[PDB]
């Protein structure tokens, strides 16, 4: 028992870590196979980063431009390219620890873990989400570019996220690892906002599952509710509307506990009315919604890596 925000064990990704320095700009890359990823913006002076023309400041790189250091070996770069908001530096070595892996595109409510690195070498690692606005809340200081997101399938890394930039509300945008911005962001210092940062609902809910199974019961309450009536309320509060689709999702939390999803949607109608009353629920005050079903169930029966 008990319920933490856990992240994948971060021994796979370590092994993958590079720093890559163009001129006096210095951030991190990854080194999959023979080819080292990372943002774009590696080429860019500060002054640059107000209006840059990619293409343009490129064609002022060479191969030898491109310093790539592994764990204090250098490495050689015999190619380079722009795909996207990445470049792809080819090195004359591949990556002896690369694991199993695959570039994924995630959907908004989706989490994984972050390796938070520094020129190259991890600081610490946390579990985050694809928020509805195409942003996470991570922890990232200057230097931290290039940093990545990730899930495991027992040996498999998805990398389904590269970190490049940080709106002035402390929330933070990047790409995947084909180099598309999640959401309408752009890697130019100009005016950009983050839009609403609605609530995950089906990820409220696995939670509230969550605390059921750890013994954590005063929010259930005697109350049934409908879809189209609990979607009129979390609509009033920011939440995303549930779908039937999400309701076939919770089936195995629903079966594990046996309380029906509409029932527990009943007890978050209430919770959301009526507030926690200074109450706590796995030792938070607010609903938590960075724990997909899938994580629900994967923490509360013990899967490995």
């Amino acid at each position: 028992s008990g319920f933490r925000k856990m992240a994948f064990p971060s021994g796979k990704v370590e092994g993958c870590m590079v720093q890559v320095t163009c001129g006096t700009t210095t951030l991190n890359g990854l080194w999959l196979d023979d080819v080292v990823y990372c943002p774009r913006h590696v080429i860019c002076t500060s002054e640059d980063m107000l209006n840059p023309n990619y293409e343009d400041l490129l064609i002022r790189k060479s191969n030898h431009n491109f310093l790539v250091q592994a764990g204090n070996v250098q490495l050689r770069v015999i190619g380079h390219s722009m795909q996207n908001c990445v470049l792809k530096l080819k090195v004359d070595t591949a990556n002896p620890k690369t694991p199993k892996y695959k570039f994924v595109r995630i959907q908004p409510g989706q989490t994984f873990s972050v390796l938070a690195c520094y020129n190259g070498s991890p600081s610490g690692v946390y579990q985050c989400a694809m928020r509805p606005n195409f942003t996470i809340k991570g922890s990232f200081l200057n230097g931290s570019c290039g940093s990545v997101g990730f899930n495991i399938d027992y040996d498999c890394v998805s990398f389904c996220y590269m970190h490049h930039m940080e709106l002035p509300t402390g929330v933070h945008a990047g790409t995947d690892l084909e180099g598309n911005f999640y959401g309408p962001f752009v890697d130019r210092q100009t005016a950009q906002a983050a839009g609403t940062d609605t609530t995950i609902t089906v990820n409220v809910l696995a939670w509230l599952y969550a605390a059921v199974i750890n013994g954590d019961r005063w929010f259930l309450n005697r109350f049934t509710t409908t879809l189209n009536d609990f979607n009129l309320v979390a609509m009033k509060y920011n939440y995303e509307p549930l779908t039937q689709d999400h309701v076939d999702i919770l089936g195995p939390l629903s079966a594990q506990t046996g309380i029906a999803v509409l029932d527990m949607c009943a007890s978050l109608k209430e919770l959301l009315q009526n507030g926690m009353n200074g109450r706590t629920i796995l030792g938070s005050a607010l609903l938590e919604d960075e724990f997909t079903p899938f994580d629900v169930v994967r923490q509360c029966s013990g899967v490995t890596f």
